[PDB]
């Protein structure tokens, strides 16, 4: 099977970081294709390169010319997964759903730990319509922009880290969240230092995506994501 | 004061059915300016045209060189607002919370009659991110698209008193908010045949941008909505 | 137009502090009514006085002989609104609601101030039966008496800055809402110590119920808010 | 111990009648004061009417001239309770709480059936800030008002099992609670004809405010129910 | 009227001193009943020994053969309830919702003070199904141990206490609810400490129980909690 | 890696039907073990079969001793999953959760379509207990006993896509799960009746028992599912 991995935003490098964390967990047999959006902002920290990058997102996948199987949308807390959805007759799943998802398998509560403190409220957001909110303990900010984390990966880990602990003792989390496709592959790390589960959406859509596309399940297009209806748009 | 009315579809016709029931509740001294994003669909009815105009209309308020005081976004369940709402210190009401804010000073339960069933959900989704649910009996759908508000006029004004009376029996509406961009104007004869309030978004979005201007009222800046951390965004 | 906006309690400097607030903002041609009830407390401090100050309000209303277009209910967390709903065809609107409302255009979540920690819970309920609560942050007390706004303020100003403060650091609010009567025309320094918009209830009431007659709408007489059935009341 | 049960309307027949049933079910040693308030509607039918029993109520109530170790505020969904409760230093129950909150020990959901549908707001609202409607199926109106019970009791009677079987089948209720005051008394067909527990918020009420007293437990006054402030208050 | 007093754990000594509860506020005519189940854990506090629990007092309940008017599971926050419901024709009562319901009447927001903190969830879980939970403020743990309550008494009493005052002082609590079956009758010294009403869960649903029977009512049997449908079952009872 | 599949109900052959349906979609590598309970009810359907199922399984899994890297509890709407999630130091996942937590990656609402009316509250109740019951368009019964299913699968099958095709229309569910673990292998039918995604929890469920065994994820045992504490304690 191929899965298209999407990074929300255009730095490449980012998308690279994304890639190889899914080809780390990748089944035997998937293949995982990483694809940088054409345009949008270098890093999404708001709702106006939110929803910028769910439409960048979007003709990245459709400009895309090989079949494929499912698609991951390597973003937290942003826009155009419903919009995906309608274009596609793959399943497609959002790293902040798959890690909220997955986490409440292995304990009472969790909490996401994402970049600055703008992108929470859009966070709180996305997990209430997705219905994953009620498990969440908090979303909690490490207060280091997306770009900024691989320049000192230890002042990062120790911002990441000091939420983590803060969600486990105030907030009662049991479980953490990475909350973005940049902390990709720092799980291992913060559960090191905070001693519960972390859990990160890259890792957990793949493992969603193959496991939609071995069970031959799909997005209903029975109502909500139906095809859009043929009609006239400039532009796309 | 000037305030900015866009339309969230290309459709032009749709923009200045728009725009003149914004200018005819319009204070003195207020103007309106309606606008016609320069792309997406010609009536949007879905998540991925709902994504598209979020960004049109973004792109359409951007270019428009002139000052203003406020923007409204003319679209029901429709993305964007916060973007807009970043991007500008300019207060921004969309219609979809402007008819259910007004409508719930009006009654104790309020209905939405949109155009298609697909759009329902996009609609509940929005009031609820607005905490403007709570009050709402339900969501209807006349099941004519937008188009045909202007093709079948007759059918399409049957269709939709339909649903309103279904909402007022069945769901307890007591008022009923139309539930469209291009239903503007549509709320008088509404009125007359359920014998209960109707409410324009379009309308009540003027009234309550106008109202946000005179009160020196903006979107506070202090977090979500702040202005966009500056940085490389590309094409 | 003419709008009655009627004081909650039976100061009448208040009810004079109000109306000058209304006037403020008012359109032209928009006439402000004045009215303080004939009975009740002189302030509405808890569920005892608020229920009084409901019927005080409904009976000051009916009483009034001049003929009107709206009517706005001028007190924060007190009862009454259903009841003018009721017994009149022309728009309520409580500046309880009015403010929330108008700050949930602002924001992505709004706090109330108000003075004493015993009204916060009626604030509370009257936001949550008005379907309003969902965006609120929070509702918070200073500590400070009503009367004690115009008797002992600059203590006071403080303690009302410092819980906005408070609602915006702690509580994630956006925007503040003032949360007394007699707060209205406060909005000044919070707005420049916080950096956030602040609604004054009173201001915001008049634009709405001016907007709910150019809008040619009134209550819905449908259902919950019928004409009430004739029937024998006594003393009425 | 004495326990007022307050009549909610001014028709003193209704009182005898809750009395009556109160007395029925009073432990030894309660004494039932069944108190008629001295102004407001014959009968309680939407807020106006509420807002308006809800201090004839406490007027009533403050007026009793003699000890008292509990209060029994009886009618279904009017206002004014927590008004007792800041007012009094001794239990205060609601029949409209006293059935939803009873009812919940019987079943997985409950429904009240009542008058009016204009009513049917009112209970929700009351129940909801009482925080028990989450476990309530519906409150159902059988759209016979509060007096015409006592000029038809056959079809009101009717109308009453017909919204109960109804709330049972389609709500999924499990136990009925009985809404209004004067509805005291009637549950026994309902019970023969659905074969679910009825609750009858009067009798509910008064074992309640019974075990509050032999609890030794009263309002507290700590925040919300304190003493009101003393202060200029007139008439 | 007998009413059944179910301990949910097997410490018999903890039995006795919520039947000594139990006893005190039941009016003249009621009889209390005391059991204590036949296997389970000495104290519950999780998931494993509430649903151990569950089966326990089930078990105990069933094995009961003279005559009982209604029952009481004595245990806070735990399962089982449900179970009782469908297998018995009168009411039973727990005190978790019997402590939460009657501070209801009290205030406008209560607060469980509780044992072990892993607990704390429990709880809310169960107030929450029960539809009790939205006007709970909080439930707190006091972090004593069910069995420490009665070795380490001064202790637990303290611990307990501030956690009460927390509740009243930061979560607006109104009314404080005994959140362990062994704290039945601590409720008057908390109450004296703290100045609110204090609702012991096991009083409390005496006087609910006797209630329920005293207005002819018991648990529906139309659907949630029918008679379980006759069927194989092996290994029960 | 090895998966322990538990049936809820003691009645062998369902066992068998289960484990065969795990087989089917269990990844190379992996090992299902179908078990029944040594005790309780031959079909669980209400309340005091399923409190006495969950310790059943508990005890089940208990006595196992040969080694596994995950439990699946293979009932709709039954109590347990958070006592083996204390017992155990492998992730545990219910088919209940599986089904709706995949089933929400797929529409933008789910309906599961059950047995008896009677399990209807208990399915309710272990959605909103997990979390997943805001994006629950309904749970409904389809009419039909556990063991009914075995006896007359035309008539089941009719009366299954009869309450999915009114979730659909009335409900407005966009995907069904099936709601009985004797349910397993129905679904192809119901999505050719009805043109969305059915979801079975019990092939739902193995994939994402294998995902977190593939991730290292396991239950945290921080705090509600910790070990419980070492005491005295009585058998069964």
């Amino acid at each position: 099977m191929r899965i298209l991995v999407v990074n929300v935003n255009t730095t490449a490098s980012i998308t690279e970081t994304i890639a190889e964390q899914a080809r780390a967990v990748a089944s035997p047999g998937t293949e995982i294709v990483g694809l940088t959006p054409y345009f949008g902002a270098e890093s999404v920290e708001g709702n106006f390169e939110s929803y910028l990058a769910a439409i960048a997102v979007m003709d990245r996948v459709m400009a895309y010319d090989q079949p494929f199987d499912a698609v991951i949308q390597a973003g937290y807390g942003e826009h155009g997964r419903e919009g995906l959805q309608e274009l596609l007759n793959v399943p497609v799943v959002d790293i902040t759903e798959a890690a909220a998802s997955t986490a409440m398998f292995l304990g009472h509560a969790y909490s996401v730990v994402t970049t600055l403190d703008r992108t929470v409220p859009l966070i709180e957001d996305r997990l209430k319509l997705a219905g994953l909110y009620q498990r969440c303990a908090s979303v909690r900010a490490s207060g280091m922009a997306v770009l900024e984390l691989e320049e000192d990966p230890v002042a990062a880990m120790e911002a990441i880290v000091r939420q983590a602990e803060l969600a486990i003792r105030e907030d009662k989390a049991e479980v953490i969240c990475l909350g973005c496709g940049g902390m990709a592959g720092l799980d291992e790390q913060i559960r090191q230092r905070t001693g519960v589960p972390v859990v990160d959406g890259v890792t957990a859509a793949v493992t969603i995506a193959e496991s939609l596309v071995r069970l031959g399940l799909s997005t209903s297009k029975i109502r909500t994501y139906a095809t859009p209806r043929p009609k006239k748009v400039i532009g796309w």
